[PDB]
DNA sequence: ACTATTAGAACACGTTCTAGTGGG
DNA sequence: ACTATTAGAACACGTTCTAGTGGG
């Protein structure tokens, strides 16, 4: 049925953020992600044909439900976008392993995931630009949007890495914004 | 021997970067790589502990002779960064599986090889910076060429994946140049 | 006595295959 | 008749281990 099917597929992903949060990148295991879903192995493929393609759906929906909250507080673009990089990135540190798997899925994967990864670049972007508009935005507020947006998944990464530090990713978020709105 | 320790690290890298010009990643195969070296595959491991630390050393010297070689053109720091921006855009194109391996493998990287990642990271930086100060460069230099790096580590990245084409790229990184210079 | 190296078995995990079973 | 699902064997490759060998 599409309903189990359904149900099956949010139990696979709800699996995979459960290990991931515990475990990291090297925890997500497709037979520990099959276990704790109860569906084989094969199912974990039908439904998703490589890890890769498992994580990166699972920051698909980690970041279509944060935009679905999101859609503030702000008189000047400047301090609205410096508000939703704040938030992301507020939000990505509270489960460091969680956010160390997916981000790593999304940066390693290649063209057999892209469609799944575009999507979730897509939607970063929204974000970012519906935060310097307030709405509708422009071209270049799609633009300074997707810069930033390449800047956070740099630091971030950093950040995961153990290479930088949340002063020093915070730092460079707000020197990356302050130089894109001179 | 040291000289022949020298000689079988030159020996393991360069089958690298013949094997991942071949077949891109999925080609990089330690037992492939300890084969095109004669070495053994626990000799490919005493010198590159990993896969990872593997293929971001061969980023890491390849990156290191550009370098050198680029160790000028423009009389404004913006089209010197432009120019840059272009020559190692335009240079990591002419392989692009070789620059699939090597690159993937310096974004997924986790913090093993950390030191290593930092290494080329910081290399990629002082280009863009020097680039723009034709010398030792300003703090804001050095600002604008890590937001600089990142982005195009982040489009270069979208073209490896089918996700942009070439055009696209161009496009993004001209235009991050030319925000990040008002 | 030392430590690097080698060929290969061995192990882990991502991925696929096989035969059998259950549900619409 | 259909197609999803299951448990598990099977295969590939990254990584480690074992025993034996070579070089300073």
């Amino acid at each position: 049925g599409s309903e189990a099917q359904r149900e099956r597929r949010k139990r696979i992903l709800d699996a995979t953020m459960a290990i991931a949060s515990k475990g990291g990148y090297e925890a997500v295991q497709m037979r520990a992600v099959a276990d704790r879903a109860d569906v084989a192995v094969g199912t974990l493929y039908r439904y998703f044909p490589s890890k890769v393609h498992l994580l990166v759906s699972a920051l698909g929906r980690e970041f279509s439900r944060i935009d679905a909250k999101t859609d503030v507080a702000g008189a000047t673009p400047f301090q609205r976008l410096n508000f939703m990089v704040g938030k992301l990135n507020r939000a990505m540190q509270r489960n460091p392993l969680l956010t160390e798997a997916m981000t790593r899925a999304y940066v390693f994967a290649d063209a057999s995931a892209a469609s799944e990864v575009d999507q979730v670049e897509k939607l970063i972007d929204s974000m970012f630009a519906r935060a310097m508009a307030n709405g509708e935005p422009t071209e270049d507020q799609y633009h300074i949007a997707r810069v930033i947006s390449d800047v956070w998944l740099s630091n971030l990464l950093a950040w995961l890495t153990r290479r930088a530090s949340a002063t020093d990713v915070s730092k460079r978020l707000d020197l990356a914004v302050r130089l894109l709105i001179g």
